[PDB]
């Protein structure tokens, strides 16, 4: 077995997960969100408690208010970065899409339906039908929905954006997880690990693109747990070596650029089970690959 697998038995066997979780809420990174909290901006938030650093903060390329609540991760070591952003409101879809033109994402990875436990999370920000393309006048920018594979518990659909201003077009690949809960973790590992590494397999995360944009409601509990997943394989990946990576000191990292990144304790010890499991494909095991796709019944 490997290092973190003697920690988490470990954890696990002592019923600590609540203490080691909230460890790292205390030792976490603390920075200003000073843009974030000015009064003009209050109706660009979709929590008062969910906030950007301002050092980390993504900048809208535009003179009268470039305020967006998202933040850039980036992960020097593991050379991935990721722009993780609230589920946007109905006033800011248009400055959604276009961050993701201005940092030239490829890939959108959503973790939350539109509506949970009874409320809007998310508002409906892409378009569900061909024929009804959207226009944000906003930010002079169109979106359709040019096909759209739905499987048994996620959704991959590619979109067309379109900078109306200069009349360029790029392709969206659009990640949609649509069975995990909010404040809750994915159904099994297999499940979670399939859909990410579909992520993965598109080329999205290509440092040929811009980062990945990922989102869940706030942009921190979810993402976090999806974006900790992925750069501790990454890290494992690069070394070939499952024993250079501490997932607590990697979120810990992550943390220094946006606040609360992964919400519960079984958040992260889903986040432990998830490299444990994925550290078999990392480590030249790919046939456990084909064993997630089965096991996740899409
Ligand atoms: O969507 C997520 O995974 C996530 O982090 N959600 C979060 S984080 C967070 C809240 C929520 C929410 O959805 O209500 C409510 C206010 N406090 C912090
Ligand atoms: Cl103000
Ligand atoms: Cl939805
Ligand atoms: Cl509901
Ligand atoms: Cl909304
Ligand atoms: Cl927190």
């Amino acid at each position: 077995s490997m290092e973190m697998e003697k920690e988490f038995e470990q954890i696990d066997k002592s019923g600590s997960w609540a203490a080691i979780y909230q460890d790292i809420r205390h030792e976490a990174s603390d920075f200003p969100c000073r843009v974030a909290k000015l009064p003009k901006n209050k109706n660009r938030n979709r929590y008062r408690d969910v906030s950007p650093f301002d050092h980390s903060r993504i900048k809208l390329h535009q003179e009268d208010n470039d305020y967006i609540n998202a933040s850039l991760i980036k992960m020097e070591e593991a050379q991935r970065s990721y722009i993780l952003t609230q589920g946007p409101l109905p006033n800011t879809c248009g400055h959604f899409w276009e961050m993701v033109w201005e940092q030239k994402s490829r890939g959108v990875v959503m973790l939350n339906r539109v509506m949970e436990k009874g409320s809007l999370k998310c508002a409906q920000y892409w378009p569900q039908k061909e024929e009804k393309e959207m226009i944000f006048e906003d930010t002079n920018l169109k979106l359709t929905l040019i096909s759209e594979d739905i499987k048994s518990y996620y959704t991959v659909r590619q979109l067309e954006l379109e900078n109306l201003t200069t009349q360029e077009t790029r392709e969206i690949l659009h990640f949609h997880y649509t069975t995990w809960p909010d404040f809750g973790v994915p159904e099994s590992p297999a499940s979670f690990l399939n859909f990410l590494f579909k992520v993965r397999e598109s080329g999205s995360l290509s440092p040929e693109h811009g980062p990945v944009v990922v989102h869940c409601s706030a942009g921190i509990g979810r993402s976090g747990t999806f974006c900790l997943a992925d750069t501790c394989l990454l890290l494992m990946d690069k070394r070939k070596d499952p024993s250079s990576v501490d997932i607590k000191k990697v979120l810990l990292e992550m943390r220094k650029f946006r606040m609360g990144l992964i919400q519960t304790a079984d958040q992260l010890r889903f986040s432990y089970l998830a490299v444990i499991e994925g550290a078999k494909f990392i480590m030249g095991d790919s046939s456990v690959q084909d064993q997630w796709k089965e096991l996740s019944h899409e």
